[PDB]
């Protein structure tokens, strides 16, 4: 039974774990605390790029941006490359996406622009998808911070499922740029090791990652059969019993996928 061994992984790695897969034509949504709120971590990263994507002209991809010493705040593997040229808007999107940059998804929040640092902005993208749960109050390094139980910086593995199938499978982004977000999650660098580890190797696996405090690890993907048929895969989980330097458990991740995979196949 999926559920028992979903309890079972929560034992196992003292953790709380919440999946979502929506329904599809054959298939029953798969739940399990699919309705409890989860820190978003990077994984708001990938709505942030379908907002300015949506937001502006195609080639807005080329505007170049600048920023300084005092902009790197937190991981940013290509912003701390790139500090002494500037980033375009395109190079930013590259970033957050496959390489989870703090510094990157800051400045595109900015650009995004608004209170709250482009914050309310980018919550107000996900209420325009029909997500009246998710809430971004702020930027990193703060958002994966929040004590265990607190909604700021939330969503929860229905929600984001939920936005994730709109961005990549439905209509919510027109085509040319529904297939730059597409892409850019195809070639993440960061997912290795949790929902494309619980897939065969002939399944096609695009995801975003989320890792923060108190033992804090997400992901989102999207997995075509090999056939084909299309489905969406949240997986959330932190260990609030470690306290705030918990380590993050990607096998977690990958054994709930698999888990998954073994439903689907």
């Amino acid at each position: 039974d999926l559920a028992d061994r979903f309890a079972e992984l929560e034992r196992r790695y003292d953790a709380r774990l919440g999946v979502y897969v929506p329904a599809t034509g054959t298939t029953a949504a798969i739940e399990y605390r699919a309705d409890e709120r989860f820190a978003f971590c990077s994984t708001f990263k990938a709505p942030l790029v379908a907002a300015v994507l949506h937001q502006n002209p195609l080639t807005h991809l080329d505007k170049l941006i600048t920023y300084t010493s005092d902009d790197i705040r937190s991981i940013s593997p290509v912003a701390q490359q790139h500090v002494q040229t500037g980033m375009t808007i395109g190079q930013l999107c590259d970033a957050a996406i496959r390489y989870s940059d703090g510094t990157a998804a800051n400045l595109l929040l900015a650009d995004l622009g608004g209170p709250g640092g482009g914050t309310a902005a980018f919550t107000g993208y996900l209420r325009s998808l029909g997500d009246t749960v998710s809430r971004l109050d702020a930027e990193a390094p703060e958002l994966n911070r929040d004590p265990p139980g607190d909604e700021r910086d939330t969503t929860t593995p229905h929600a984001i499922a939920l936005v994730l199938q709109q961005l990549v499978l439905g209509n919510a982004l027109p085509p040319d740029k529904r297939a730059l977000l597409t892409d850019w999650m195809a070639r993440n660098t960061t997912g290795a090791k949790r929902i494309r580890a619980g897939f065969p190797a002939d399944w096609k696996v695009i995801d975003k990652t989320g890792t923060g405090d108190y033992g804090r690890a997400n992901d989102i993907a999207v997995v075509w059969s090999p056939t084909g048929v299309p489905y969406v895969v949240a997986v959330m989980s932190d260990r609030a019993g470690g306290g705030y330097d918990a380590e993050p458990r990607e096998a977690l991740l990958a054994e709930a996928a698999t888990c998954v995979a073994g439903v689907l196949a």
